[PDB]
């Protein structure tokens, strides 16, 4: 088998993606942020603190004929963002881009913190990291991805994330005509429970390459770039009138400035982001004070290849017995 969706941005800036989930018989669609940096399915629900729900589709499992109460189990996730929620665990049918699971542990939130209401276009996230992050209890969950590898062509999934356009999420294949050139794979530690890989090194603008070992996760659930302090002063300091902002929380530039790119290595392969894909518009409506799409990991204690890196590329997440990552220009 095998399933393709679309996934589309959630806003003018690329700051999340949504991609439409089936869930239950009848068909309930919930449009949610798949996420590689965790390994939780969770849902805005029939549960949901009234208070807490602001615009989002629910999931009422009272109206599928095929969900079942997942007696004694509960979830309870914090992301690296700060926001957390939390509920109880029913099974039920799912179903992305035409590929199904049964069985699939939905997670319906009873509680989500404040960032979750007042983004009313998610409702919920779908996690694509290892399953051994799952936070059910008693009794961890698979994801997905892990439900329906043996099921699918070839047990891989495909990120193709559009800048400030759709973009496609695939299951089981690899399409061949999305990429330009080759995919270079390499090499993934699952010891953690993420995609974690080592970047071979990097480049900023038109200047030379510096070879050096990044370790980070592919996260297509966090939007920005981040990369280890010297990396990040590296690139802002060829930006006139940046600085590093402790009171907005990271690098701000100048609306008018132009960005440069920015080369990060695979292997011995080099995937560029445009400087465009950098810009995250005004601090604050009106200001002439941008936000970069670069920032420090300092204190997040992990460097993470987020949207704003992957976007750039066709990303190959080979869940085979020994997982790999691949990177495709497109």
């Amino acid at each position: 088998s095998t399933g393709s969706a679309t996934t589309t941005p959630i806003d003018s800036l690329d700051d999340a993606y949504i991609t439409p989930v089936q869930i239950g018989t009848p068909a309930q669609t919930l449009n949610l942020d798949f996420d590689t940096g965790s390994s939780d399915l969770w849902v805005f629900s029939s549960e949901t603190t009234a208070s807490e729900v602001d615009g989002q589709t629910i999931y009422t499992p009272s109206k599928s004929t095929t969900a079942k109460l997942l007696s004694g189990a509960t979830w309870s996730i914090s992301y690296g963002d700060g926001s957390s929620s939390s509920g109880d665990v029913y099974t039920d049918t799912v179903s992305v881009g035409g590929l199904t699971v049964t069985g699939q542990a939905v997670e319906s939130a009873k509680k989500v913190s404040s960032s979750f209401t007042e983004d009313s276009t998610i409702d919920g996230l779908l996690g694509l990291a290892f399953s051994t992050l799952n936070t059910v209890s008693p009794t961890q969950q698979k994801t997905f991805f892990d439900n329906a590898k043996a099921s699918l062509d070839s047990p891989v999934f495909t990120a193709d994330l559009g800048y400030h356009a759709p973009g496609t999420y695939n299951f089981g294949f690899i399409d061949t005509t999305a990429y330009t050139g080759s995919i270079t794979y390499t090499a993934v530690s699952t010891k953690q429970g993420f995609w974690e890989w080592t970047s071979t090194g990097y480049a900023v603008g038109s200047g030379t390459f510096k070879s050096t070992s990044i370790d980070g996760i592919a996260d297509t659930g966090t939007t920005l770039l981040y990369l280890p302090a010297t990396v990040v002063s590296a690139y802002w300091a060829q930006v006139s009138g940046a600085k590093s902002s402790s009171s907005v929380g990271g690098y701000v530039f100048p609306c008018s400035a132009t960005l440069p790119s920015f080369t990060f290595g695979v292997g011995s392969a080099r995937i560029v982001i445009p400087g465009d894909y950098i810009d995250f518009g005004p601090i604050s409506t009106g200001s002439s004070s941008c936000f970069g799409g670069i920032q420090s990991s300092a204190g997040i204690g992990i460097n993470i290849f987020g949207d704003v890196a992957l976007k750039a590329a066709f990303v190959v997440f080979n869940g085979a017995t020994t997982p790999t990552l691949g990177f495709a220009s497109k």
